[PDB]
């Protein structure tokens, strides 16, 4: 066995995904092809990309007493993921958002905090060992701020590292004391935009955006750039990594395979780039195929790429 | 073999409140959610059991979750489920609904097991069919095995009751309507069969008798917040609601049809009949969904009294 | 008025000879006949000699086949005022050529039989309205049938449908559908159910297979071997009357007729068919029809 | 009175046009149909009547409907039907004609009235007959009943246009072509009574000559589209056919003889009567049947 | 020439007794004579000797009665070129037997007369062409009487026909009927038509039954008591001559050619009918028919007394 | 181009010795006074020069006499004045401080020049940020400045040493102390920042991880006499004092910042530099006046070896 060197705490959903010809007008009634029902949450995705990438992993989120809840935890342990430090709520839902995509793509999405938003700061104290001895410890933005706050002071008080998803960017003044616990931050382009005010819109306003979240708290930016890479910005270094060719398919939570893939590389101690780089290929891998379950990237599909 | 027989789609719905819904491209936090059953099938033969009657429900399900759930809740409700099919590799019908603050909706269906339906299956009911002196009918299943249980009962000198919803395609239910002794159309049915918009008690009778043109020889115009209107060849009668508290009118209909179809194998006579349905309708308007707050009979008899 | 017969009008004009001539040929016929035709006046005829109160509605040509036609209607009892005598168009008319053997030859031109609409039937909608029941055949545009079954199904009638001449099954199963009885003959009801009703057991189950299509009742005519009713709740065999057979065409078109007025007067279903049983077993005891069997000569039978 | 007499046959023509034949046992469907006079008698006697001639027809009919029929049509078509015998208890004439989309045609014919008379019936007219300028016969009624009227002509000392068709019994007709003083066969009778094809003037001027050998003083060739060619002892005429715009050919011989038998009761040159008769045939191609060319049209084709 | 004969040529075998033989008797006669005979050759020798243009074709043997016939002809005016002379057949002959009561009997024998083909006239299809008037008679093979019929029908001539014997009735039906005069007397017309002419007016319906037949003129030929003139427009009794009489034999053949010869001559049909009854009224002064036979002279002179 | 740099408070400081402190409207007489350099900034600036640091000193003082005074003095005590703003139009800084016999003080302070820093004024200095090893800030000018200042360090990758003194709003400065590596509060300041008294080690010491949680890597507990306290994520050391004869503590805290920030900026071990401040802590209280009398190497490295 292995000890956990990389702590998650984040959102647990299930997501009902359907497919159709076009999304309902208000008042409508349409018909759809198909639909799923599976793992979901930016906490869980995280959690499971790291796991399907080798990394010891300790993921703490909550789920409802009721039968989404069994079947968020069945899934999980199905990818891997130890469900141990998993809370089950009994009196409340397990988080589930309502994912409506049609024919082109466009989509609508509603989510419910459901089991969620039960997170206090006080909660966060009984995992204080598990976050103490943590190299890297992944935080997004699904879950209430007081919570995430515990975890950052928590793991200052250690010195370890806080990567923050600072997604969704929501209230952009309530998590600018979130940034400054953070030690490393991957906005993409709209977070980037929202948090900074600048449009990552070439690579130069992109260094910009990053030497501003350098004036927040993060020692280390990472400016998920998409179709066009990623941006390596520090006080001592920038550097473009250039993205994987490959056939896109679906696009979506590859940031979340991202920051998975660049916390195991980071939790084994190699190089900032190597780190970037395992995270970019790990994106790069997450956008050929359709979902982050047993489709997210694994070591092996990554390195060969590499 | 029962004395009502009710053939149709058995969904399972997720239905999420939220402050308003999301725009194309948008993702929106919703309030919360619920899941139970739904569908037209499977909410009318619910009706009939909450209100004493003898029925046998045919539908079917997945052998996935969904599934396990609706079959739990039709037992819960009173409904014998022997004869619900619970097909392999295939997901249980399920229906999307967000629904506003303000009020506006927004559905989408996935047929699920519910397309699954062949003319060939029909023949395995046929016995009880037979012993059945009422079938009601919906538009949610395929229609190859709706007219096979049209034919059965024609044969068999029993009765149809055809709900008309959703109209789909009005030129391919012709033959439906045509072996349907009795058709209840709501305003919206009417109006896009007949091509007649029933703004008053007027024009709906000559929707109706544009209906009776087609095969059916009772005709039930369901009129919402102005009660119904019965139209045969003999009679023109209008019911006028019952003066309730109006909270979610959501399958008022299908509790009508219940009720109706209850009173008539009861052998009461024909304006009995309507009048429970027109009851039991006006109950399902005060509380919220058919599941466990469906009229029941103590109720029905008290409002006709009332 | 309680009978409402809307079909064809034609002017049968009837020849025998020894053997049928072949492409080309001239042969001597050793007589020929002159009568009036088509399923729609048989049947109303046949009404009309039986005592019902009866509307004709039929086409003829404004020549002299269509006086013809009309004069033959008003000495059978017929009143031919409902009758539309159209201008620019012929009546109809059939040639049939028999051979000693009985291999016969037919050629039929529809005449007026072919310009009703959907629309004409307006024209009528009281009469349909107030008939007790109502008699098609399969000699008229099918948009016209349809429009009467409408007619009668709104009023809440009865549509008694001789499914004659077969002709295009896919068009007309919907005008069975707003049928009420249905009156096929053995070739009739082979080919719609696709069951060969070859004796009484194979002949309930095309019944049956007719039953699922919209008609209520359904009344097998089996020529020499009577009548089988099929119904959702009863079948009974219905036997033929002993007769000395010497003409058979068109025996059906009486049965129709008696049952229609035995109906009309309200008499139980049974009765109805055992009405049109005789009244059949009595046209094929004689040639055409101008002798159209009577009340008078039913009863007789009966008793 | 009545110069001309007429004596033949009265039919009824029920006329089916048709895509394909029935076979035995099929019912076929018909585009349409019509309903005339018809019958050699009848047509020949209805083109004398349309071209002014004195005209008195004989003819058989039963007493039933296609027997008022065929009396109203002739009425209508300017012809006294007085003398037309209205038998009870038998048919009237008819055929039953069925056209082809392709040409071919199946015929049946009921002979009716017209097989009942006898040479006796004939005595009741020995009047009429005797009064007549000229006489036209076919071969469309009993044979004894044509021998019957022309000998009431020979004895009269009048004239008996035959027209030999149809041919039938050619054996059975040498005796009544004896009786005949006008004969007017077309190409196929001709060859049929001669044994001589008339495939072109010459030939048809020797199957002439041998039929001047059974009776006839004047032989009249009908040669269709080639017009006609007159034959006699004295002399031999061919007659050009006019130019006209043909439409249906059929019964353009009777409406010929007619035509030839009204100039002829005029009192008219044998070659005018025999041009008279030209140009009616050639007015009754180019329409489609009877009421048949009238002397307004007849005069105007012969002075185009 | 302008008249046409076609008929028999007999050697006349005429023998007087006191009473015909019975069957196996032998009897005595008291004379007999041979001269010209037959219908054919009678008639054409009455033609020549009253002057007309005639033109006869019989048929003889190749023997004495041949020679004898042809002598005879030539002596009464008669040019007998036309005249075939068939070897292998014997000259036709008659043989009459005369009571001195009145009574006969005659028995012929057709000898060359029934040679005569359909195929052989289309010889004198020129001379038939070139005739007003032929005349026929019942003593030839009927398919070769036929054969004139149709050329002189087709030529547009005048068929005179003595429908004597009158042999098979339906068998001269259709020479009848190509025939433009028939000259029948009383017997004859009895026979043909079923009317027996015991008077003008019987003789007048006997007439107009063969009116029917074909012919356009019916001559009556009535014996003592004259000759009828039936047609479609007319109808004459011509009267007798009176003249004395010793005679009768062959008359007819004399009233025959009478009316040809004013037939060929264009005189009206009133005239043509009374040569022929003049020239009947001399036959019947003499006895014989060559010889007896009227001339031109003989039948003025009556016709003007 | 120098290692060391201090921004921070300009103050002239006219300090007067009587017998009694005057009361409201009373006029007394005083036995003596003296002129010299005062403020936090100034002095922490004075004590890194005397100590043989390599430093940048940025404040502001007016154009008028006594600009030209502490422009004068810092000089003669060692110190660059290139870099001190001279404001037209404003006061220098000056505080009034009347001290009685027994020792009772009472001052009244003028902001003067050092009010008017804004932070667009810091952008002149970016320059010398980025080369500084070290900064150090203290609470005597504008927050928005200093805040300035903070964020140009944490951009260059600096360390920056914050003086939380005075305290004042502790809610204000808890984002300047979440851009602060090093922070040095003393006993009264730590116990405003967290809510813990530090009366022994133990409550320090939990004082101290207290502090670790709001961003700073080093805390360094000033407590007087009883020494000062290293609290890390990694370790905790108490320095024990040393022995001095005691005459005047006035501004101690001055004198270990300067001296820990020259033993940094040295690049010596960390506990060399905590007691190389703890040392010239010592020397400063047994004398009087942080100006001309600050300690220096010579007298430190002597205490130290002693
Ligand atoms: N089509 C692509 N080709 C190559 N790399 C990709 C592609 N899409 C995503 N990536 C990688 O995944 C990372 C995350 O992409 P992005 O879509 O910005 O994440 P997010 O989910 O935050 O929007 C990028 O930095 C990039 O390295
Ligand atoms: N506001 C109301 N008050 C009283 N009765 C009602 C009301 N709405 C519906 N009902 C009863 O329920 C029946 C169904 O109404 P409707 O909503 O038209 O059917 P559907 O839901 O199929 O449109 C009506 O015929 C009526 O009797
Ligand atoms: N030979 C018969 N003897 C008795 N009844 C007969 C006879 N033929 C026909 N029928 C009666 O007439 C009806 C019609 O016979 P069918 O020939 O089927 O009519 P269609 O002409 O319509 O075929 C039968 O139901 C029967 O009752
Ligand atoms: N196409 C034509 N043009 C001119 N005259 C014609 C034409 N066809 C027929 N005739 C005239 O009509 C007469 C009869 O024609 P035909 O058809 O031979 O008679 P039938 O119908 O008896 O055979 C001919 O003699 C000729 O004069
Ligand atoms: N006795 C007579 N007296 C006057 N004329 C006669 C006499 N006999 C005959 N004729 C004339 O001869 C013609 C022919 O007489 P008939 O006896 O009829 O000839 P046959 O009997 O030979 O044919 C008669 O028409 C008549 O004109
Ligand atoms: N009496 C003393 N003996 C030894 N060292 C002292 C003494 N007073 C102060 N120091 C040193 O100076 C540092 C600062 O003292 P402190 O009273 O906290 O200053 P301030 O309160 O002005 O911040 C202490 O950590 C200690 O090392
Ligand atoms: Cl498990
Ligand atoms: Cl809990
Ligand atoms: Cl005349
Ligand atoms: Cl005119
Ligand atoms: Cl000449
Ligand atoms: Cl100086
Ligand atoms: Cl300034």
């Amino acid at each position: 066995h292995h000890h956990h060197k990389i702590f998650v705490f984040g959102s647990v959903n299930v997501d009902v995904s359907a497919r159709m010809a076009a999304l309902p007008r208000p008042g409508q009634t349409v018909n759809a092809s198909g639909y799923g029902i599976g793992l979901g949450g930016k906490g869980a995705n995280q959690a499971v990309a790291v796991a399907k990438l080798g990394g010891a992993i300790r993921f703490v989120g909550a789920v409802g007493h009721d039968a989404f809840g069994e079947l968020a935890l069945k899934q999980m342990r199905e990818f891997g993921l130890d469900t141990g430090s998993v809370r089950v709520i009994d009196d409340v839902d397990t988080g589930m958002a309502i994912i409506q995509v049609e024919e082109t793509g466009q989509n609508t999405i509603a989510v419910c905090a459901g089991a969620n938003a039960r997170w206090s700061s006080a909660d966060i104290d009984a995992y204080g060992a598990d976050i103490a001895k943590a190299r890297i410890t992944l935080l997004q933005r699904e879950v209430p701020h007081e919570a995430n706050l515990a975890v950052a002071k928590a793991v200052r008080a250690a010195g370890g590292t806080v990567l923050l998803d600072p997604a969704p960017v929501g209230d952009a003044s309530q998590m600018a004391d979130l940034i400054a616990l953070s030690d490393i931050i991957s906005p993409n382009e709209t977070e980037a935009a929202e948090i900074t005010g600048i449009e990552p819109t070439d690579l130069a306003s992109a260094e910009a955006a990053g030497r501003k979240l350098l004036e927040r708290g993060p020692k280390i930016v990472i400016l998920k750039l998409g179709s066009r890479g990623a941006l390596l910005v520090t006080a001592d270094e920038v550097k473009h990594f250039t993205p994987f060719k490959v056939k896109v398919v679906d696009t979506v939570a590859a940031g979340d395979s991202f920051n998975g893939g660049f916390a195991v590389a980071f939790s084994q101690a190699r190089p900032l780039h190597d780190c970037v780089r395992y995270g970019s290929a790990a994106g790069a891998i997450a956008v050929t195929r359709v979902g982050a379950g047993a489709a997210a990237p694994t070591a092996r599909e990554v390195e060969e790429l590499i």
